[PDB]
């Protein structure tokens, strides 16, 4: 999933709702107004089910969350209408990448 080209280029800045799932870890809507969402396969609606108005995002240029980028949702009201975001899992991390002295030195040779 990356960026296979840009296109177009009309950054216009307006006004959005976020909405959130009744029932999910951290899944939120946006659209350019608190109307509906047609857009949507029915697939992934699946786990929102029900929309809520949970943070309305104004129109004033001002406008930044932490959960989806405002951005990435810019080309998506404009072309679809309504954008969903959905934080993905981050990671624990550890102790196994890369390789600095992983092994032990001089040994009892057999």
């Amino acid at each position: 999933g990356s960026m296979p080209k840009p296109g177009i280029l009309k950054s216009k800045s307006m006004f959005c709702v976020i909405y959130r799932s009744s029932k999910r870890d951290q899944t939120y809507l946006y659209v350019e107004k608190k109307d509906d969402f047609s857009r949507v396969p029915e697939e992934l609606m699946k786990g929102f089910g029900q929309p809520q108005l949970a943070m309305i995002l104004p129109l004033d240029g001002r406008k930044k969350l932490v959960n989806a980028d405002i951005e990435k949702v810019k080309q998506a009201l404009t072309e679809q209408g309504y954008y969903l975001q959905l934080p993905p899992p981050p990671e624990d991390l550890l102790k196994q990448h890369l390789s600095v002295m992983g092994q032990k030195t001089d040994d009892t040779n057999k």
